[PDB]
């Protein structure tokens, strides 16, 4: 009657998120649908490392599940950075045959598990990225001498410095005291992020950049969901792709109702004219392609092909 699988889920995400809520689904599923031969444990906010570290324990069997988005392999392999340069993915159907439907994302699917010893389960939608500052953004001119905190993330250092911000990396879990105390101006995160990690209480201004779209992978050790059955692997499969629709909706209906409840909590929102923030980015692009050369450049044409 005991679990015969004694599994573990980290991630970045805190316990008001919809990535937690999500994460609660999918281990109720695998409990109860396993028959209770799998149980899997919660270990969020960071307290195992944020997801690179995560990524590695995974491969080193002390971490069965995690989460991480189709543009982290950026640093395994650079040019996956495509999926986050800022305004190249513009909407969810897009990342998904990014992902599933080019060579190139069929590719690195099976590089994940051979090189990085990860199994993808599903992929779900994880917002698109939006700017909070202390002082209005009512166009990219505002962005000048703003210190922006980014994630330690090559796509994300790049917005913020070809908008013209002054770029801070930090971890995630520590943005909250560093808005709190000033020593940065503004962040960058889909809308749902800002609710959980109540961002809202520091920043008292939101500008609509949807400059980077967001998606989240299931992400389960190879060397774990090899040593189950396969009847339970299925179970594990069946489980994660129901979470991740689950996943998906919270953010797409959440994106259709958080402006307003930033509103009601006093935030004032901008919508600038993202056509200058769309042509800031163009010498990025160019960069890029120098920089990852053929590869690059063979990416960003498979991504384009995508209706
Ligand atoms: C799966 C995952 O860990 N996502 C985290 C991402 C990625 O680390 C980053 O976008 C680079 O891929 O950054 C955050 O948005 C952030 O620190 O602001 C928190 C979020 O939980």
């Amino acid at each position: 009657m005991d679990a015969e699988y004694d599994l573990k889920f980290g991630m970045n995400a805190g316990t008001s998120s919809n990535e937690y809520k999500a994460a609660e689904m999918f281990a109720k599923e695998v409990k109860e649908k396993s028959n209770g031969k799998i149980e899997i444990s919660l270990y969020p906010s960071s307290q195992l490392g944020d997801d690179r570290a995560m990524l590695k324990q995974l491969k080193d069997g002390a971490l069965d599940f995690t989460f991480a988005e189709s543009a982290r392999f950026q640093l395994f392999y650079p040019e996956a950075a495509v999926f986050a340069l800022p305004y190249v993915i513009t909407n969810y159907e897009v990342a998904q045959k990014a992902l599933h439907d080019t060579a190139f994302g069929k590719d690195l699917i099976q590089k994940m598990n051979k090189e990085l010893g990860l199994t993808l389960l599903s992929q779900a939608y994880n917002g698109t990225r939006q700017t909070t500052s202390n002082r209005a953004i009512n166009g990219i001119a505002d962005m000048k001498g703003l210190k922006l905190r980014v994630p330690n993330a090559a796509t994300n250092l790049a917005y913020a410095k070809y908008v013209g911000a002054s770029p801070t990396p930090m971890a995630f879990s520590e943005v909250y005291l560093a808005l709190q105390t000033n020593s940065v101006d503004g962040q960058e995160n889909p809308l749902a992020t800002v609710q959980a990690q109540k961002f809202y209480e520091v920043q008292k201004y939101l500008a609509i950049t949807n400059h980077i779209l967001n998606d989240q992978l299931y992400l389960v050790s190879s060397e774990t969901f090899a040593d189950l059955p396969e009847d339970l692997q299925k179970v594990v499969k069946k489980a994660a792709q129901k979470a991740a629709e689950y996943h998906t909706k919270l953010f797409v209906d959440g994106e259709k109702e958080l402006v307003t409840f930033f509103e009601k909590q006093g935030v004032t929102v901008t919508h600038p004219d993202l056509t200058p923030f769309k042509d800031a980015m163009k010498p990025y692009y160019a960069e890029f392609v120098k920089q990852t050369g053929a590869k690059g450049e063979e990416v960003l044409k498979q991504i384009q092909a995508i209706n």
